[PDB]
């Protein structure tokens, strides 16, 4: 694939979101790089407008599929770095449980030699006092599994899974994802046979570091074929 070839390295990251939950607006900006050949990526991200309105964690998942490895051994195809450089539009709802939901648009695309993923995010109804707007979430990430299907009459991919997200009281709160991506451009891709994403996260905070932010190490992997 020729969207493969421009992974085979290490490629810098760029990340911007525009975000309004509940009338609270925000932005975020993460730099970083990722090194698909070990389906490994690390960042950091500032949330430029002061103090950001909703848990870091809840982000994450918002916050590049094209550094998945995918491993010989199921030797099926990725669609995601199959659309590179034009790259591709992710779309999602995030459903929180007795809460409000995201609606998620973004474009992931090289940039010169940047791979680029530009975010515009919308939640609502949210509860001013829930575990979201009231910041009652731990900070971290459990690591969780996604089935991947192909959307044979959109040239794309579908995805709904489920992120268990710790509460400060040491309950769960689920954040479900209804996810589907579709090409940019003309180009040709390849549609996978069904299959999972496994990722890990590890967050972390810079001691040198006074803006609201996150430091992010995260690793993707294929499985299933």
């Amino acid at each position: 694939s020729k969207g493969e070839e421009l992974f085979t390295g290490v490629v810098p990251i760029l990340v911007e979101l525009d975000g309004d939950v509940n009338g609270h607006k925000f932005s975020v900006r993460g730099e970083g790089e990722g090194d698909a050949t070990n389906g490994k990526l690390t960042m950091k991200f500032i949330c430029t407008t002061g103090k950001l309105p909703v848990p870091w964690p809840t982000l994450v998942t918002t916050l590049v599929l094209c550094f998945a490895r995918y491993p010989d051994h199921m030797k099926q195809h990725d669609f995601f770095k199959s659309a590179m450089p034009e790259g591709y539009v992710q779309e999602r709802t995030i459903s929180f449980e007795d809460d409000g939901y995201y609606k998620t648009r973004a474009e992931v695309k090289f940039e010169g030699d940047t791979l680029v993923n530009r975010i515009e995010l919308k939640g609502i109804d949210f509860k001013e006092d829930g575990n979201i707007l009231g910041h009652k979430l731990e900070y971290n990430f459990n690591s969780h599994d996604a089935y991947i299907t192909a959307d044979k009459q959109k040239n794309g991919i579908r995805s709904n899974f489920k992120i268990r997200l710790n509460v400060e009281d040491g309950s769960v709160q689920l954040a479900d994802h209804y996810q589907q991506n579709t090409p940019i451009g003309d180009g040709p891709v390849l549609l996978p046979d069904n299959h999972y994403l496994s990722t890990q996260n590890a967050l972390s905070k810079d001691p040198n570091e006074k803006r609201d932010h996150m430091v992010l190490l995260e690793f993707v992997t294929a499985s299933g074929i």
